[PDB]
């Protein structure tokens, strides 16, 4: 089994060059070490990107986007090139990778987490620079850690310190104990893309609590 | 029809006195403005706090909870004293108010969030300090105001500096991009309780919309 990370990320490309050369190196070194890629089925901005290199490297096996009825389209302009049997046109599968369309987004979120879940080991979250969006689905998987539903580690790519007030306010809810002592661990950041997948695949969810229990049982 | 506001807070107290001391201050200008209350349900933590002192003051019918059907606990003990025909027991509802029993998380959000939807002039959606859970629910609303689901305002109950990082990545966020202009504004931060509620009374969706293309028409 491949491991497989899932990256939450902007469908803008974001102002600095800096993440858009990031998606690309995220792409890279995921394809360079046979990581398959999970995201939101966008062939614009971060998602786009990701795809796009995952997809050039490894072919279109490698790259599986899950998007909601809601966001397909029904006509064959630009990079939506390839057409299901129920003619709904999809983004470009060669270019692009797999794509699959589910109802709507709560089986989404369920789909892409889950396929992340039973992958290989290394498998993972990554959260890629990103808005509003992103952000609740990081934080849903991370409360899903927390819940013990699942395992993976979730590592924030973060782009020139963009990541960085919500870092912040995981410091202060630790201090805070709104996240509980051996919770703080359970997303770590990644100053580049082999930082993040070389975190996903260090991570253990015992470590923290062991550290913390260990001495004293 | 009243106005309801759903508060989204951590279920543990905070180390800080300011955080419990907010919740019952909160209850206090909700429950004088003849604000009904829309919680996560239990009794313990910040909901507890704000459960108590809203139905404290306004009685039974003016505080509503949704719990999920694995968080029912089956037998009368301490604050949880009322039993459904169903046999359900459930927190009191003399001093927590009412509260439904849902099948599954999502229909939990979905009925909370209609609940504040549906409501009249003010309703609105508070978090109040919080962990990854509440994160999660804050950033969920907030993409369903972004999608134009909601038109209803979302205010960040600022104790102690507590959401600071979040409003920080929000700035960030927006400088970068990732938050479209004229989306940055569908949060916003308050001090203390009457500035929420405030915020939430004040909140017009079009607004930033307007300032932005007014001018360019």
């Amino acid at each position: 089994p491949r491991a497989k990370i899932c990256v939450f990320c902007g469908s803008s490309g974001g102002a600095s060059p800096a993440h858009m050369e990031a998606a690309r190196q995220l792409g890279r070194v995921m394809a360079e070490n046979n990581i398959d890629l999970v995201y939101g089925g966008g062939t614009v901005g971060l998602m786009g990107e990701v795809a796009r290199t995952v997809c050039s490297i490894n072919g279109p096996e490698s790259v599986h986007g899950i998007i909601p009825e809601a966001l397909v389209r029904y006509e064959r302009d630009g990079t939506y090139q390839t057409v299901k049997d129920n003619k709904q046109v999809v983004p470009t599968e060669t270019v692009y990778g797999r794509t699959t369309v589910v109802k709507d987004m709560h089986t989404r979120k369920k789909m892409m987490a889950e396929e992340v879940i039973s992958g290989g080991p290394g498998s993972g979250f990554i959260g890629l620079s990103g808005g509003y969006g992103t952000m609740e689905e990081v934080f849903e998987v991370i409360t899903w850690n927390q819940l013990g539903i699942h395992t993976k580690g979730i590592c924030l790519l973060n782009v020139e310190g963009y990541w960085d007030g919500i870092l912040q306010w995981i410091n202060m809810a630790a201090a805070q104990g709104f996240v509980q002592p051996g919770n703080e661990t359970i997303v770590v950041s990644a100053g580049d893309a082999e930082g993040a997948v070389r975190a996903l695949r260090e991570y253990k969810v015992s470590e923290a609590t062991f550290k913390l229990e260990w001495g004293r049982q």
